[PDB]
């Protein structure tokens, strides 16, 4: 078997081998990397996102999200405190303001210490979520823009016609800005692209350990989890690389930069912190291999996760016994 223990791999891939994306998430999964459930890929040399970043400063973050932490420094919940609208260039010049700006720090160890001591007592902003892409009209291969979307994927496997959509998403970050532990909607694989500015360290769990974080995740936030089986997917809970060796959670980490691609396989779940000012583009898609994960996919029905208008028809088709209860939450 390949990648038995589980390592996040990284790929260079040629500009031949960049031409055809669903053949090399299939390369990938045929040398282990799903395993780890989070793989990068350096893109060729030759290869660019778009000519220039000039004037992203005039993209507008309509709701900026101010992460407030409640709990203890490894062990913590973040909930989200809407923000008056900016651009980008306030955005960034916020982020780069004393209040908000990256500490001096030694090396990358440094940086990720002071994160776990610290972030609790700070409530960094952030965009996130905004529909749109960076990618020029003119990259053809690996633009998050135009990828094949879930809902031919589904059509083409299994036969069915359904309404729906799939764009991509950008996030503003600062240092401090947190993602909880979670897996995507349906157990979908996600790619994310760091355009511009400091660096994205992520954790992630391996799929065939996912359980294992979930019983932890329910002894960690017993109120959480009473309301809700599923509240991982309400994307607020966060546990430190400290506490899950204390507790013999396999994980690994690894740190993401500009110019990079991060795929999330399904069940991978995953989470992480920025470095500082930054911006990406992130989306989900769907192979072959996703179907029978979708099929089997927890669902948060309690009220809490509201969803995309997309999810309705992949709850509709492959989980019908589920369905009825999960609109009810919705
Ligand atoms: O999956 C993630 N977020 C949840 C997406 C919600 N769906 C459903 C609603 O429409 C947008 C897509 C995520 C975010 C980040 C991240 N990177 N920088 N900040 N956060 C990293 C890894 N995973
Ligand atoms: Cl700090
Ligand atoms: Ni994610
Ligand atoms: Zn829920």
């Amino acid at each position: 078997a390949q990648n038995p223990n589980c390592n996040i791999m990284i790929f260079h891939p040629t500009k031949e081998e960049f031409n055809d994306f669903d053949k090399y998430i299939a390369y990938m999964e045929s040398q282990g990397a799903h395993r780890a459930g989070l793989a990068k890929i350096i893109p060729p040399k030759e290869w660019k996102a778009r000519e220039t970043y000039d004037n992203i400063s005039e993209i507008l973050i309509a709701t900026p999200l101010q992460q407030v932490a409640s709990g203890r420094a490894g062990v913590f919940t973040q909930y989200h405190k809407k923000k008056k609208a900016m651009t980008v260039g306030e955005y960034r010049h916020l982020a780069n303001s004393k209040k908000y700006q990256t500490p001096p720090h030694q090396n990358f160890e440094d940086l990720e210490r002071k994160y776990w001591k610290n972030r609790i007592y700070n409530s960094p902003i952030y965009g996130a979520d905004i529909s749109g892409s960076l990618f020029d009209e003119n990259t053809k291969q690996w633009n998050l823009g135009h990828l094949g979307t879930i809902q031919d994927l589904l059509e083409k496997e299994c036969g069915v016609v359904i309404e729906g959509v799939n764009t991509p998403y950008l996030y503003f970050g600062m240092w401090k800005t947190t993602f909880a532990w979670h897996t995507e909607d349906m157990d979908l694989y996600s790619i994310n692209y760091l355009h511009l500015g400091e660096p994205k360290t992520w954790y992630v769990v391996p799929p065939e350990h996912g359980q294992r974080l979930e019983r932890l995740a329910r002894e960690l936030f017993p109120g959480s989890s009473r309301g809700c089986g599923a509240f991982l997917r309400h994307k607020v809970a966060l546990i430190s690389p400290t506490v899950l060796k204390e507790n013999g959670i396999p994980f690994n980490r690894i740190t993401q930069e500009a110019g990079e691609f991060m795929v999330t396989f399904p069940y991978g779940y995953h989470a992480g912190f920025n470095h500082g000012f930054n911006c990406a583009e992130a989306i989900n898609f769907a192979t072959p291999r996703w179907i029978d994960y979708g099929k089997m996919a927890s669902q948060c029905s309690c009220g809490e996760a509201r969803v995309t208008f997309s999810m309705d028809a992949f709850v509709r088709i492959l989980q019908p016994e589920r369905y009825d209860l999960w609109k009810r939450g919705q």
